[PDB]
């Protein structure tokens, strides 16, 4: 007779929804028989086959409904509520495993029955990426610490390297991996507030492409971004509080989330290097490249920017001690289904091609 | 019964000063569950919603079927507001900070309890930490809320002063945290001033955070605004007339300005702007301090020594039950009893030594 | 069970609120039992005192009420509409005793057995600011009439002396025994229009502090305050409407309001020189300030800033017949409590030891 | 039982009242027993006196209504509207005649028992302004029918000359005697847009003190104002519609409205002076001073500057054949009630004062 | 019957084209009167009243009782608004043109009938200027109106050059009240133009009013970026291609440029910029017209030089009914034979004959 809105908001929240025009157009979708639906007996989204059957009778109300926009908004807010909370009352680390969990939701399906990811070429994603840094899982895992800890003065890192080195490739599968924004810092001293703005509720904040103005002789480009960042210092060293707004849809008073900034050899003075606590430089490599050309579906398929990856990696090489009590469990089941499709030398096979220049799959 | 009790929604915001309509409405939808089978309240995480579960429960399953939660919560958030905006204008400075003392102690009797997932004797060791940061700490900490309380003309500002890395931002953090207040950066153009004091509305104290300025710069330090834009306030710093401060393109507030601190490197101060300081305090860096933190990482990684929480506890282990408002005194000494029940004075000697030898506090 | 809109807008007029937060946060204390009140009894807020018994039952049902809010905008609304009309409707003489009788009624409760005023400091206020410039109160009386009469040419008085010698002291009391707004006009000629804005509506403005050019040799800052003032002419002579703007939507067209401008000693135009018809020298004198050293809490409970020791000097040294009719009455009931607080010798002491600059009650 | 809204749209109305704050304030006053109302009896305002008794019943529910500035908005809404149609309809002489209409409405009170103004102070001031220009009732006669016939490029008047020569005096009596609005054109060319928007629906337009930069060594401030001026030809000439608009507030599209433009005589180029038909050069008149210092009154009671006494002027000097058809019966009732109380030598005398400098009651 | 019929305000609304919600609240507010002792119907003062007031006195004295009348108002309007994105995406050119007409001619009908208030004779006398003009003046008009309406790629737009005073504006003007459309002014920073560029949206035609340029400015003649502006819109004027046009910070609509007029005094025209006119039609000043006007004010009084009601009754006088729309060809003929009765060629051509002596058309 009537729609039931807490059905709507329901699904909103199973889902994760906190766009209201997706969410009108997810939830009219289950307005037709679930009998013969093709979406639900083809699986193609998650987002709908597993909840079609459950929310046909509401739905058929709903497409009826005079208000759908209102209850969908209310549906949101409730996502964005329990966002809000968890953003306040969780600690860093919780933050950090829910993030996880949510990854291997997202990997159970992919690498599942769904059918859509080929598992192998993931692996060979690690492989790439474990020989782009030294130490790169120690390198992900002590920047996942340096995160969590969140300790004033000493929350960010500095990638630094010539164009194609792998900065932005790295800093995008960490972005993902963690949660977070890039933020663009070269913006005039003007509008980098409704910039700064984007960071609300953040668990991290990439400063992307940072341009400066030392050293324009190398093809180097002009750009305010080191000085703008120069004079954010107590936005980077999160010892005080700051105020941050993104336009009237919302403000709030917080410490600024910790972070990355990535720039291409330009010159850092001292004053914003006391910063950085740690700064890796990134540096083209020949068989980097040429593995690339004969491994097409690492780029095509943008596996090696992907957060998946990385926490693939993590799964890979970390102790299971070293995460959180409450996943450790289900890195454990990962961690068999890795060594049950994957020997050590059929790995490891992957890092020599890899680093011969050759297909990673060869 | 079929129908949403709106005053029971703005009791609970009003119970656990909840001004934010978003987090209101997160804390409710989470009674609408069964108390009995509740993970929540089992585990003891949170007060703010544990202490309250059971008692919301029936009006929560109601909330949740609702097609008004936003209106709902809209409204118990402006309850809050509006006590608020009653409290700024008829409690006394003295009233402010002791309610302001009683949510620390909250925090701290879970904190500190049985479901609480922090340990007591870290937090005393950054007392400890702490106390070794200048002379007299607790009489420094203890004379300037007396200072912030009676908020007299010409007699509001603090100079924290020092080379980088000695202790001023640790300071004013913790200060700010135990008495409220904003962080103020004047480092700006003159032309965009106005909006940044106008983030001093209705805060009990302010801390004018890194103040640069033009003058002996030889010493690497960068050239900033922030002396002369100071130096250019008087009549805010002395707080004998109100000024008009604004806030989203209109004076939201005359008031008297705030009363606070000024944290600085090592800059030239004219003397129209020392003139505006009761007093300055110096502070230098010493190898023990950071050594010590170097073998009690866990000092920087809580949070602990910039935590407004390690100076109450300070306040309460040096000071005389006498010298805390009449209201609370009762609960100070509930905390010197059981401060004294886990840590003799021999413990803490200890600690302080450790950190006088840079050893690690606890060890 | 219906809550009366009306009676929530009578509270509101008759402790003037304007502000809608709080005057839902006053309402609402009254939803409590009176019988017992603490508050009530202890009589520590005349606007929650005076009020709730009365209010009571009204605000019980209030807090049942699903448009709190709205209630309390339409009451402020009533208010601001009553301030419209007055503006455009009062005598600038009859504005003047409203807020006469407004300071006094805050007198009453102030000096009275439940106010928390010790009315002989505040008379050691007056003595402090009667030996501040020559002939205080006739000073005072000549700028309220001048004030009131809002004669073109004849509106403004100028302020001028050394840092420190009492500009801002009294430029503050008056503003408070007059009501008005202090402007800043120092400012760039651009964002200098929507400064004059806050003039909307105003008894009358005070251009603190307006700094000039030329006297940075004396050392003194330099500003356009001067200059602007220089080209406002027809602003402040007040022969025609000028349109004044606030929050982005011219607000009203309006005779500018009368007032004040002070200023540290720059050189003074002759075109701007000829905008005020008096001038007043302010003169640093050690004895103002030695007394103020043993004479604290004229500064820690800021009596000479107030608008009410300016009120308390007036009752003391004018004759009745210089007020308005309506409040002769009143005026005649201050005096005599004066006279009973006060022998002329116990006065003159006070002035006597200022004079001395030793501490007035000594 | 129920508020009639239409009872409130009609006082609004007839009130001219376009203004939500005044109209809550306004009618509110008339809930009260219109009995023993002193405001009535005094005769105090018009507004309120000539409607208390007729609205009092609906005031009285009006009190209680929960939707009062809802219910002021709609009455606010009809008068707007009401200006709407008018401004696309009537031809410009009937815009004229209705505000010669209004005017005349508002001198029967004040020039009657309501008693408020001296009818022999006013004529004064109509003895004054007509020295202060060669036969200035025809100058104010042709400016009318400049005016009116609104003809392409020959719609904009220069008042020019020295300061204190009567330059805004002028501009504003005739800008009170027409209608319309006064901007200020030295604005950047970022934000004189806002400005122009006022001019919607204005019969006409006043460019008051607009600054140049052309011989600035005269003591002449700078300004935009002239070239932003030289770059509005368009406007200016009324030729082909202009878009304006002010803020999202209103937007319209329509041939801008005639008007005047008034400097301190400055550098006119010829790009500029082509715009204006007529320039008329004012120029200071120590008689015209003299007279002043002696006739306070003129300046006291901002006389000089009122459309009224130009309207006085129109009724005096001109033909009854030169108005409106329409209003010819209500300008001979006028003349008949102007010669009644001065005699030709009666007048002639106050003229002969204002040339002779001394009082022009002596 | 006790409720107000929105659906007869919307046809109100409907029939009188009216898109403004405060014109519609106010004429609908005069029906509210009783129709029979209505002095705005006696007086036949206004067409959009006079024809209305009866038929809608009834629902207009329950809507003045309304508390829903802006409500009501904006939805009348919105239809209308709809209307008119409608037939801007459906309707051909021609018939937009043709709508345009017989809008026109109604104005005329009253006008010039026995409610009317204006002079058929001084109209005509307008005609009589206008086209001594410039050669041939009615083609020019006529085939003006075929190029706007064929809208054909590179052959949009026309030229207008000439001294000042010479008629550029003036013809201009009456085209766009003729075809309806907006007047630009292009001599503005490129950092602005976008802006300007939006104003043209939906518009049948456009006129570039008085551009300048920087060369030959040795005439007198101002700097101006007119020109560079326009030389750099190729793909606009052209019309090959759709534009993106903004207005309100977004791109309210992708379109073909409208065609239109160039208006400009005499500045030098780039040849990629020449090459974007299929026409340009020069004005010179004439003593004649002027000395004519001069003894005939009602010409520039009553703006009748510059109205596309004297560019109509020019194309009603000269052009064969054959040229008009099939549609309204009979109002053509209506009209042709009414200005036969009123107007032999001997009257005319003495008008044109004291136009071209400078007397006074009329006489
Ligand atoms: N270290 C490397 N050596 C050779 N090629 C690389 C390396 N890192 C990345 N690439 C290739 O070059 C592109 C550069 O990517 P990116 O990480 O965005 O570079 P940048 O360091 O400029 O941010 C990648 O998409 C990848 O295909
Ligand atoms: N007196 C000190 N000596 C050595 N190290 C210190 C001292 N005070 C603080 N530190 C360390 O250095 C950091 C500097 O903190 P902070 O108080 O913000 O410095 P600043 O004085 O520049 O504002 C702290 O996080 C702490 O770990
Ligand atoms: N004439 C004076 N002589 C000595 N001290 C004064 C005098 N006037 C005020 N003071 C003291 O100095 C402060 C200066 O106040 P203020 O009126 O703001 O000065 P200014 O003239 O700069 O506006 C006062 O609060 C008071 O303590
Ligand atoms: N022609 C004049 N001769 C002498 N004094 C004048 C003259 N015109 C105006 N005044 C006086 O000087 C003031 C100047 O007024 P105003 O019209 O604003 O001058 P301006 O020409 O600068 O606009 C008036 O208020 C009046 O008292
Ligand atoms: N060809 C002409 N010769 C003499 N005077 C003219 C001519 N055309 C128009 N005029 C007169 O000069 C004014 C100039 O009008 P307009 O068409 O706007 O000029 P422009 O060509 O500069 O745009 C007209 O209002 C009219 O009274
Ligand atoms: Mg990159
Ligand atoms: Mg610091
Ligand atoms: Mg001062
Ligand atoms: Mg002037
Ligand atoms: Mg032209
Ligand atoms: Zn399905
Ligand atoms: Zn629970
Ligand atoms: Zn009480
Ligand atoms: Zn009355
Ligand atoms: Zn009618």
């Amino acid at each position: 007779k009537q729609v039931s809105w807490k059905l709507v908001t329901e699904y909103a929240m199973e889902t994760k929804c906190d766009d209201v025009l997706l969410l009108l157009g997810m939830y009219l979708e289950f307005q037709y028989s679930f009998e013969m639906c093709l979406k639900c007996i083809k699986k193609e989204q998650p987002s709908h086959y597993k909840y079609h059957e459950k929310h046909y009778a509401n739905a058929a109300i709903f497409a009826d409904s005079k208000n759908q926009k209102t209850i969908c908004q209310q549906a949101v807010d409730t996502v964005l509520a329990k966002k809000r909370v968890d953003s306040l009352q969780l600690t860093r680390e919780q933050m950090l495993t829910n993030r996880f969990n949510d990854l291997l939701d997202r990997m159970d399906i992919m690498f599942g029955s769904t059918g859509s990811a080929d598992i192998e070429e993931w692996m060979a994603g690690v492989a790439w990426l474990h020989c782009l840094l030294p130490k790169m899982d120690s390198v992900v895992y002590d920047f996942l610490k340096c995160m969590v800890y969140n300790i004033p003065k000493k929350r960010y890192w500095l990638f630094k390297g010539p164009i194609d080195s792998g900065k932005t490739t790295l800093a995008a599968a960490l972005l993902e991996l963690c949660g977070g924004k890039a933020l663009n810092v070269n913006l005039p001293l003007d509008r980098l507030n409704f910039e700064l703005g984007v960071a609300i509720d953040q668990f991290l904040v990439v400063f992307e492409d940072v341009k400066g103005t030392g050293g324009e002789s190398r093809d180097l480009p002009s750009g305010q971004g080191i000085n703008n960042l120069d004079n954010l210092r107590d936005y980077l060293d999160g010892s005080v509080k700051v105020n941050l707004e993104k336009k009237h849809l919302n403000k709030r008073t917080q410490i600024f989330p910790p972070g990355i900034v990535t720039m291409n050899e330009y010159s850092v003075p001292k004053t914003l290097q006391a910063r950085f606590v740690k700064q890796i430089d990134f540096r083209p490599k020949d068989y980097l490249k040429h593995c690339l050309e004969r491994s097409e579906f690492l780029l095509e398929k943008r596996i090696i920017q992907s957060g998946i990856a990385l926490l693939l990696m993590l799964i890979w090489y970390r102790p299971v001690a070293e995460f959180a009590q409450s996943i450790q469990s289900r890195i454990v089941e990962w961690k068999e289904r890795l060594d049950k499709e994957f020997s050590l030398s059929v790995y490891q096979k992957m890092k020599f091609n890899v680093a011969m220049g050759i297909g990673v799959l060869d």
